[PDB]
């Protein structure tokens, strides 16, 4: 049941209400996962997937939501009997997550497109019977927090959400799917994904949310595309607003997506009196280099998208370097094809896109290019050298002869008296980690790339044609 205390903010009649309404819950023991995910859900719903009759802010009735609540709670108690799962020690069991797991999974839609917007929310899971593969996994936890369950927590990497639970919250459990076409692995532990040093587990370096955590998750997760064209301007006002409620409690401290979601609505519309962009870019990096070994790529990828946005190559060109410095120490594995995917665009098109304008802009005589710039042709070998490094022992390749005209390309951008100027240092002066750029050395300072040479140091290939 709800609690009464829960209840005397309703009606909700705007965003501060919603805003207050998760100020008092993070203000109590255990924030109230179910609660605060209906509500998101029923305001996204009628924010962005039906806005019929919207006159200012869909009006949150108690009535509604404590039926929805209620819905969620009848369906979980009546499917899950805990007297078949005893708990030892404040404790719950494998089989318990499982149980649980399995309840969620089984009320969906047996058939329907997972990669939609606004089926993350129990709003979604209640009236839609779909959940996409996190909104699983978090259904799963608000599940077992109504069951009093209190060890059982959302665990997250870059790319995949599963459970934390059992003594000392050290035992992992998968409770969903990841991605298309993989093997299902629900209800195993994660240690044979970190083992391998995938980049999906994060070499184990992944978050283990506690209850705050959890809200800050939910309010990452809203959605406000009402189109591909156009946003909510009052899901964005809500989100941002939710996240530095988050963020002046303390809870977006281990929690580097978020602060870089929060830098992302910022530059959009900044607050007054708030840090800029850039700074929250950075306290996301600083928080995953404090809580997480430095181990997370999208960190750097968020910064170099502002400077990419901002056109300012030289600072992308440098965050493209640090999140290739931290690919470098990972196998690249047969469900990370999602930072691959990512990779692969910004080599390939993102920087050739950046570089081809900043080409023209020399030609108009620009002054201070990153073109004229030995440090910044150090970065984008830097790039490709932790690329290299990632291969290296991986059990699937990542380079191809697809990937070498776009290097080519980009190492001519500079000139020739240009790309001298690097010191190719073994153990401006750089040192390569790889084998691969190790013996392109030579080739990077010749007036004229060759580009033949390049493709065979690049890529597998080791002879050229026959005839």
């Amino acid at each position: 049941g709800l609690k009464a205390a829960q209840k005397t903010l309703f009606p909700l009649r705007s965003i501060d209400d919603v805003v207050r309404l998760f100020a008092a819950e993070l203000g109590r023991e255990e924030p109230d996962l179910v609660l605060l995910s209906l509500v998101l859900g029923f305001v996204e719903h009628f924010l962005a997937v039906n806005r019929v009759g919207l006159t200012y802010f869909p009006v949150a009735d108690l009535s509604i939501i404590a039926a929805l609540y209620a819905r969620f709670t009848a369906q979980i108690r009546g499917a899950v009997d805990l007297s078949l799962y005893p708990r030892e020690g404040g404790v719950s069991s494998r089989e318990l997550v499982k149980k649980v797991s399995d309840v969620i999974w089984n009320s969906l839609s047996r058939s329907y497109f997972k990669d939609r917007a606004h089926i993350q929310s129990l709003f979604s899971f209640i009236t839609g019977t779909k959940l996409d593969s996190s909104g699983v996994a978090f259904a799963v936890v608000g599940a077992c927090q109504a069951l009093g369950l209190r060890d059982v927590h959302l665990a997250l990497s870059e790319d995949h959400a599963w459970v934390v639970f059992g003594p000392n919250g050290e035992q992992t459990a998968e409770v969903t799917w990841h991605g298309k076409g993989n093997e299902d692995r629900r209800g195993q532990t994660v240690n044979a994904g970190v083992a391998e040093r995938s980049w999906l587990y994060l070499k184990g370096s992944y978050m283990r949310c506690d209850r705050k955590m959890e809200v800050a998750f939910m309010v990452c997760a809203i959605n406000p595309s009402i189109d591909l064209h156009t946003d909510s301007l009052e899901l964005l006002q809500l989100q941002q607003k939710l996240l530095w409620l988050l963020y002046d409690l303390g809870h977006l401290e281990r929690y580097p997506m978020a602060l870089g979601n929060l830098a992302d609505l910022e530059e959009l519309e900044p607050t007054p009196g708030r840090p800029d962009p850039l700074t929250l870019y950075h306290k996301g990096i600083a928080s995953a280099k404090t809580y997480y070994r430095d181990e997370h790529i999208y960190p750097y990828m968020y910064l170099a998208d502002y400077h990419c946005r901002n056109r300012n190559v030289r600072e992308a060109l440098q965050a493209w370097a640090d999140t290739a410095t931290v690919i470098q120490d990972y196998n690249y594995c047969r469900e990370d094809e999602e930072i691959y995917k990512e990779f692969f665009e910004v080599a390939n098109d993102v920087i050739p896109n950046l570089l081809k304008e900043a080409a023209s802009l020399l030609e108009a005589g620009s002054q201070g290019s990153a073109l004229q710039d030995p440090e910044c042709f150090a970065h984008l070998l830097r790039f490709y050298d932790g690329i290299c490094k990632w291969e290296e022992g991986s059990p699937t390749p990542v380079l191809h002869v697809g990937w070498a005209t776009f290097l080519v390309q980009s190492l001519g951008r500079f000139e020739g008296q240009v790309r001298q100027k690097v010191r190719i240092v073994s153990v401006p002066v750089l040192t390569f980690q790889s084998e691969k750029m190790k013996g392109m050395k030579e080739l990077l300072v010749a007036t004229k790339i060759n580009s033949s040479a390049i493709k065979l140091q690049l890529t597998a290939q080791s002879q050229v044609q026959m005839k």
